[PDB]
């Protein structure tokens, strides 16, 4: 075992809130269905949305920024690869990378400086 990490848990459970202000709409907020969209996952290789980043976050499946950012990513990916600008939940994703980025890139900082060393603070 190690000393523990839990400080980052928090980090990122705050970090992701910020993202889903962004989204007024909660298109990304649940997971789409499959009853409506058979071949989603034909397109699609890796469906992450909020809430399904939320149970892995939970489950302590991200222990490094890089991976907790990652599943958001796609959030947006399979939405801009999927759906095209015409569409809504196409020009709701581009909103949230663009946004978004803000929210990741402030908490990164902080995921960081959590060990007085290579980030300074």
């Amino acid at each position: 075992g190690s000393s523990g990490s839990s400080g980052f848990l928090i980090l990122l459970r705050k970090t992701l809130e910020q993202l889903q202000e962004k989204d007024t709409g909660n298109i990304f907020s649940e997971p789409v269905p499959l009853s409506e969209v058979p071949d989603y996952l034909d397109h699609i290789k890796k469906p992450m949305d909020f809430f399904t980043m939320k149970q892995n976050l939970e489950a302590y499946r991200y222990l490094n920024f890089d991976d907790f950012e990652e599943d958001f990513n796609l959030i947006v990916s399979n939405c801009l690869k999927y759906n095209a600008k015409d569409t809504i939940f196409y020009r709701a994703a581009v909103r949230l990378r663009e946004q978004g980025g803000a929210v990741l890139r402030q908490a990164r900082r902080q995921a960081e400086k959590m060990g007085s060393g290579p980030s300074s603070g």
